[PDB]
C-alpha cells in the first residue's frame, strides 16, 4: 500500500535463453547506466502499447508478444509523484536492435549483467526476472544512487 | 551487518485468529507481541523458541516452522538483534498467563497494530500469506522506524 498519485512508466527486457538485451542511456536522466527500454506512458495508449512504443523508439525492435513480469513503485525523496513502473518481458523479437539518440543496445550473457553500472534496484529484482517469478517491488531512493528502503515479494497476479 | 545477538519470536497462527501476549513488565512493556526472547548458549534457535513459548504461554508444540529473519538496529545501541521468527498452527494445551506474558487471541481482522511494535504492520502481511521473509528495521527509540527493507525469500 503506497498512497498518492503515481505516474505510469514501462520497462521492457528482451530476455532470451542465454542472453539479455540492455541499452546504454546516452542522454538525459540516468545517462551512463545500462537499462531496459522504457519511459512514460502517454495519454491515449494502453500500458502495453506504451511499452511497445518505447522499445521501438529506443532500439528499433518490434515484438510479437510482451509479458507482464512485475510492477515496481519508486519514491524519490522530495519528489511528490510516485512512479508506477510496469515491467515486461519478451524472448522473441523482430529485427536487429539499432542505436538511437537515447540508447545504445548490446546483448549480455546472463552471468555478465553489469549490475554496478545499472540502476541499484536492478540487483534486487533482476534475479526474479531471470527465474521467471512475477513480483511487486517498492524502492525509496535519495537521489540516483541510494536506496533508503525497499520491499520485494512474489505475486500470482502482476 | 556487524556484531549481533540471537532472538526468537513465535506466532501461534490459526485460520481465524492469532495468539499474542501482553508484555507485563521490563523491555517493551505495554505492547502486544509474539512470544520469545534471547537464545541461550548451548541451545538451538528453534529450541530457544520452544523454550520461550512454554515459559511465556504454557504451550508446547508439535512443529515450529521458520517464517523469517528480521535484523533490528537501534540508534545508539551498538549490537544488532538477529530475530528468527517462527510460526505454528497446531498446539498442545490451553495458553495460560505467566509472569512475563498474558496471552489473548485476536481475530485476524482485529490485530492491535497500534499497540504493537511498529515493524509488525510491515511484515505481518507476509506472515498471514504464509510467505517467508528477511527483514531489516532501523529504529530511533521505541516508536520510530527510520528505514527498513523486507524481501520475500524461499529459505529463511
Ligand atoms: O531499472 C531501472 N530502474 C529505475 C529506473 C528509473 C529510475 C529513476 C527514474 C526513472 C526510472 C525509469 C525510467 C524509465 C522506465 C522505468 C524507470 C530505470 O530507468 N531503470
Ligand atoms: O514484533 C516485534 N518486533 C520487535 C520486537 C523487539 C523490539 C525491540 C527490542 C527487542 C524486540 C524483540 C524482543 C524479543 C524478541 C524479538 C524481538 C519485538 O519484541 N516484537
Amino acid at each position: 500500500s503506497h498512497m498518492g498519485a503515481s505516474r505510469l512508466y514501462t520497462l521492457v527486457l528482451v530476455l532470451q535463453p542465454q542472453r539479455v538485451l540492455l541499452g546504454m542511456k546516452k542522454r538525459g536522466f540516468g545517462a551512463g547506466r545500462w537499462n531496459g527500454f522504457g519511459g512514460k506512458v502517454q495519454e491515449g495508449e494502453t500500458i502495453e502499447d506504451g511499452a511497445r512504443r518505447e522499445l521501438q523508439e529506443e532500439s528499433g525492435l518490434t515484438v510479437d508478444a510482451l509479458h507482464k513480469v512485475g510492477q515496481i513503485v519508486f519514491e524519490f525523496v522530495g519528489e511528490p509523484e510516485l512512479m508506477d513502473v510496469h515491467v515486461f518481458c519478451t524472448d522473441s523479437i523482430q529485427g536487429t536492435p539499432v542505436e538511437s539518440d537515447e540508447m545504445r543496445p548490446c546483448w549480455f550473457q546472463l552471468d555478465q549483467i553489469p549490475f554496478k553500472d545499472m540502476w541499484p534496484d536492478d540487483s534486487y529484482w533482476f534475479p526474479l526476472l531471470l527465474q521467471k517469478k512475477k513480483f511487486h517491488g517498492y524502492f525509496k531512493f535519495q537521489g540516483q544512487d541510494t536506496i533508503l528502503d525497499y520491499t520485494l515479494r512474489e505475486v500470482d497476479t502482476v
